[PDB]
């Protein structure tokens, strides 16, 4: 894990800011 269990690596979109919330097995907002 590092920012979401999406994003769970300092995504882009969650470079500083977990501004991914949405995603129960995919998101479609970074990755
Ligand atoms: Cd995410
Ligand atoms: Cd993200
Ligand atoms: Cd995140
Ligand atoms: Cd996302």
């Amino acid at each position: 894990k590092s920012c979401c269990s999406c994003c769970p690596v300092g995504c882009a979109k969650c470079s500083q800011g977990c501004i991914c919330k949405e995603a129960s097995d995919k998101c479609s907002c970074c990755a």
